[PDB]
Formats: C-alpha cells, structure tokens, sequence
C-alpha cells in the first residue's frame, strides 16, 4: 500500500488487539526514522521489543495510553527508501464504536514529517494521507 | 518567546557554532517528547549530553549531517505545558549565506507534530510557525 495500514483480524469492540502498523518509506533517498501514531486513550498499550528502535507510550492523567512513538536508534539508518517497516502495539480495550481510527506522523531522516491524519475516502475524495483506520466488530 | 528560537552568537559565515534551539511546549495539557531539526548538510553535527533524551544525527552519502533529534526516554514526561527546553547542537561550517533557516518538527506526547517551517515574516505576513533563523556575519 502507498498507505499506512493498520492490521488486527481480531479487532472487536471493547476488545484487545495486537495491531500492526506497516509504514512505507516514500521517499527516494530519506528513510523513516521515528513513528508516532495516536492512540484512542486506551487503558493498555505495550509495544513489543524491536531491535534497533526504542518505545514510549505515553499516557495522560487518568493512566490512558494517548500516543506511542518508536524511534531508530543511533546507528540504525532507518527504514530504507522503497522499504515498508511494521510496528506493533497490543492495546485495549478497543472503543465501542463502529470504527477508529490512529492518526500518525512519520519521521523522515532528512528532518521531514508526514501527517497520516486525513479522514476516509467519501464522495468526491481520495485523500493521499488517510489516518489508518480499523472496523471494529460488534 | 512564542516560537521556537535560534541562538549562536558567534555564528558566521564559514563558521562553526554551538547552537541552542529554545523550544516552548505550547499546550495546556501535553508536553514536548521528540525535536526534529533540519540541518544545513554540514560536515560536523555532535550534540550535548542530554540526560532523559537520545539524540540521532542523520547523515546522507556525502557524510553531511542532514538533521538531528532528540527523543525523551521511556519515563521521562518531557517538556511540560507552559515550560521551555534548550536543545543544543554544536555544528559545522555553516554556509556562505547571509542566512540560514533550520525549520523543525516538534512532537508532543498527544501525538500532534507542530511544524515550524514557515518562512520570515516579510511585507504582510506574520507567520506563527516561523523556521528558526540564524544572521550570519561575514
């Protein structure tokens, strides 16, 4: 996908995921760096260890996980040009919604960002940046 | 200020300086995490020791340093609402230019990124995400 995608077959509402984020690398020289994605204020989150990269979740006052970000340590070079890299966080539980969605922003080594944050195709619409988004069964 | 800053009173043209990035966390709630600054593909780039934060500077082919971040460690809350963090990284020539701009990305622990990318303020335009800036003497 030229997409971020998100991943969890299991996904129920009110449940617990493991969900995987696959992020390409678009660009033909910069790699990706560092990922944060935007969590639905979710009483778990761990992430799982990934040689090279370093995890924090962080949580609000009500001990919510609101973010996780995965960073390349110093030395990795990061996810190559043409690459794609999944990042996974077990959370829960899931709202009881029909749909969520993880906004996220990607690093890239050349200092740029890109915003995945734009909402669902509709009409028309077709956005290049969508936040990826899950269906949550009933 | 209301913007991130740019200090290096030395800083000239061919130079190398010690430049300190004053990074304000602009939010009531959520703190800085992360700082991705663009560099001016210099040949040297070393950061300062930084308790609670990693620091990665990213190369291309030719060996310059193309940009540098600082990451908090797992634990460490960041730079909290209302607060100012230095980031400080000693670089190297700098160009011949009367001006050299380092535009930013700044991540907060909600997941939001604030770019501060935007160019001078000039005739109109009174840009509130500015690049940080530095004047160069000859």
């Amino acid at each position: 996908s030229l997409h971020v995608t998100a991943d969890a077959p299991g996904a129920a509402q009110g449940g617990y995921s493991v969900v995987t984020f696959r992020v390409p690398t678009e660009s033909e020289t910069a790699a990706t760096t560092a990922m944060t994605v935007t969590l639905p204020n979710v009483r778990s989150a761990r992430t799982e260890p990934m040689p090279g990269w370093t995890a924090r979740v962080d949580r609000n006052d009500k001990s919510e996980a609101v973010s996780v970000t995965w960073t390349a340590d110093p030395g990795n070079p990061g996810v190559q040009p043409g690459q794609f890299q999944r990042f996974v966080v077990s959370i829960g539980p899931l709202p009881s919604a029909e749909t969520v969605s993880f906004p996220a922003e990607q690093t890239y080594s050349d200092g740029r960002v890109v915003a995945w944050n734009q909402p669902p195709a509709a009409n028309g619409s077709e956005p290049e940046h969508p936040a990826p988004t899950l269906t949550l069964a009933t």
